[PDB]
């Protein structure tokens, strides 16, 4: 799985994921399913931000904490939207709302509820993807067009099929905890 991750994800993504794990005392060479999941969520966030017009989204995920909050507080001051309690993943300039992106090995409805319970921001939009083509978003408002979402869902399916061909999928799919 460590070899899978290093060959299927961009080195910038891999470096950010290693750093995120090491900041919590986790070793990417040992907790390899977590390593893979962090990389996958990063790639989905970056794909999502590419899915609209140029300048539609600001990326918050993948930044160090100081810069991430600088972006969030700057947007709140400039647009007046409510400041979130936790860092979200994107800001949507067209809809004027923060977005929390989730990628789940379980089922999108469970994960959506967990994310809504945790962030409890009311104003933050939640958009969930699975590895088997399901998605679930706040108010069935999926933000992007069907073509962009299909490209994300196809990428996740491709990751799943690649892990399975290496007998990695069974362990990864059962590694997500509530
Ligand atoms: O922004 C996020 N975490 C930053 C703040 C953060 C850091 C640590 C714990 C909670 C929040 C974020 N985290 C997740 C999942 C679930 C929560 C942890 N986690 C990680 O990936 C992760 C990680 F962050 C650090 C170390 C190891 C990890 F496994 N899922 C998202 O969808 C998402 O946006
Ligand atoms: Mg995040
Ligand atoms: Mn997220």
């Amino acid at each position: 799985m460590e070899d899978f991750v290093r060959q299927c994800f961009n080195p910038m993504i891999v470096e950010l994921a290693e750093k995120a794990m090491k900041e919590y005392g986790e070793d990417p060479k040992i907790e390899t399913n977590k390593f893979a999941a962090i990389c996958t969520h990063l790639e989905v966030c970056f794909m999502y931000s590419d899915g609209g017009s140029k300048h539609r989204f600001e990326i918050i995920e993948g930044r160090d904490r100081i810069m991430a909050w600088t972006v969030v507080n700057s947007i709140c001051n400039t647009t007046g939207v409510e400041k979130p309690k936790f860092l979200p993943d994107l800001y949507d300039y067209k809809e004027n709302r923060f977005i929390e992106i989730g990628v789940t090995r379980r089922e999108v409805h469970i994960y959506y509820l967990e994310k809504a319970n945790k962030i409890k921001s009311e104003k933050t939009h939640i958009h969930i993807f699975s590895f088997t083509g399901e998605e679930m978003a706040t108010k069935a408002d999926y933000t992007l067009d069907e073509e962009s979402r299909a490209r994300i869902k196809t990428r996740l399916f491709t990751i799943r099929q690649e892990m399975a061909s290496r007998s990695l999928w069974d362990s990864f799919r059962q590694s997500e905890r509530a």
